[PDB]
């Protein structure tokens, strides 16, 4: 766990954390998502989605439009820096992405795009 983090989305519509810190010195970064709840993907599905803070509202809105079968994410959305699959209870999914896509002057935000969830399920990711 030098260039990774483990993150859980649960039945209470929260991520375990609201802040991720990525070490400047990292080549790649991995986010390992799991769902320690009991609810299935339709009731309480979570993904881990990374964009700039300005792109977050568009990513969420177009995601909802996109529907459950597409993991509530617009296909091929260039705003998304990193994404997992949408997961339900007992599932897990990781994503690895290049630190270079963390462009030097940006503010970054992570969030779930399952409808409604981003009200609580969001945080900041900072390259440090
Ligand atoms: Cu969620």
């Amino acid at each position: 766990a030098e260039c990774s983090v483990d993150i859980q989305g649960n039945d209470q519509m929260q991520f375990n954390t609201n802040a991720i810190t990525v070490d400047k010195s990292c080549k790649q970064f991995t986010v390992n998502l799991s769902h320690p709840g009991n609810l299935p993907k339709n009731v309480m599905g979570h993904n881990f989605v990374l964009s700039t803070a300005a792109d977050m509202q568009g990513v969420v809105t177009d995601g909802m439009a996109s529907g459950l079968d597409k993991d509530f994410l617009k296909p091929d959305d260039s705003r998304v820096i990193a994404q997992t699959k949408l997961i339900g209870s007992g599932e897990k999914d990781s994503v690895t992405f290049d630190v270079s896509k963390l462009k030097e002057g940006e503010q970054f935000m992570f969030f779930c795009t399952f409808p409604g969830h981003s009200a609580l399920m969001y945080g900041h990711l900072t390259l440090k």
